[PDB]
């Protein structure tokens, strides 16, 4: 089997991407944030505290003839931005782009933090990291990809995120029309539960490539590119007036700037992030200070190749017995 679904930016800045997902019988379609950095599929639901729902589409398990309470199971998750959610668990039929999994754990939120309530465009998360990170207790649950993989034509999914435009998540096949050149594959460590790999270096604008190993994760659920402070300083030093602002919480730059590109290495190959992809707009409405899309990972404990990086590439998440990642230009 295969599946193919369009993923759409939630706003004009590509702050996140939503992909429609069919849950239950009859189908209830919710727009979920596909997140290769976490491993829980959770949804706003009829169980979510009413004051914490503001415009999201909810899953109502009592209206699904295939929903079953997973007795005793609870979940609770927190993300790197301080947001969180928790609840109980159903199993139900879940389909993405024509690919159907029966018995998928659908984690129903009883509580969500304020940033979730405040974002009416995201109805939940669909985790695509390794199932060892799944938070369901006392019986850990498998991700949608893990449940689907035996049925897929090939045990892979691909992320093709757009810049200010829709893109595609494919399951079970590699669309050879969706990228240019060849796909360069690179080793993955699953020891932390992530699609963790080692970039071979970087360049800023037209500058010379610096060969240096950068361990990080391919994370579609993180908006920005978080890299070591040395690398980020080298990038922003090429932007007149850019500075790190403690009050804002990262590097900012004059909105009048033209940003340089940023290149990262995948083996001997190179992925170029155009400068415009690094502009996250005014820090507050009407400001001429703009927020940078490349930020330091120094406070995080891991480097994160988030959407800013991944949207410059066609990315293969290869879930073969030994997982690997593939990157192609597009
Ligand atoms: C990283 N990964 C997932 C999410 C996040 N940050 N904020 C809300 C959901």
């Amino acid at each position: 089997s295969t599946g193919s679904a369009t993923t759409t930016p939630i706003d004009s800045l590509d702050d996140a991407y939503i992909t429609p997902v069919q849950i239950g019988t009859p189908a209830q379609t919710l727009n979920l944030d596909f997140d290769t950095g976490s491993s829980d599929l959770w949804v706003f639901s009829s169980e979510t505290t009413a004051s914490e729902v503001d415009g999201q589409t909810i899953y109502t398990p009592s209206k699904s003839t295939t929903a079953k309470l997973l007795s005793g199971a609870t979940w609770s998750i927190s993300y790197g931005d301080g947001s969180s959610s928790s609840g109980d668990v159903y199993t139900d039929t879940v389909s993405v782009g024509g690919l159907t999994v029966t018995g998928q754990a659908v984690e129903s939120a009883k509580k969500v933090s304020s940033s979730f309530t405040e974002d009416s465009t995201i109805d939940g998360l669909l985790g695509l990291a390794f199932s060892t990170l799944n938070t369901v207790s006392p019986t850990q649950q498998k991700t949608f990809f893990d449940n689907a993989k035996a049925s897929l034509d090939s045990p892979v999914f691909t992320a093709d995120l757009g810049y200010h435009a829709p893109g595609t998540y494919n399951f079970g096949f590699i669309d050879t029309t969706a990228y240019t050149g060849s796909i360069t594959y690179t080793a993955v460590s699953t020891k932390q539960g992530f699609w963790e790999w080692t970039s071979t270096g970087y360049a800023v604008g037209s500058g010379t490539f610096k060969s240096t190993s950068i361990d990080g994760i391919a994370d579609t659920g993180t908006t920005l590119l978080y890299l070591p402070a040395t690398v980020v300083s080298a990038y922003w030093a090429q932007v007149s007036g850019a500075k790190s602002s403690s009050s804002v919480g990262g590097y900012v730059f004059p909105c009048s700037a033209t940003l340089p590109s940023f290149t990262f290495g995948v083996g001997s190959a190179r992925i170029v992030i155009p400068g415009d992809y690094i502009d996250f707009g005014p820090i507050s409405t009407g400001s001429s200070s703009c927020f940078g899309g490349i930020q330091s990972s120094a406070g995080i404990g891991i480097n994160i190749f988030g959407d800013v990086a991944l949207k410059a590439a066609f990315v293969v998440f290869n879930g073969a017995t030994t997982p690997t990642l593939g990157f192609a230009s597009k």
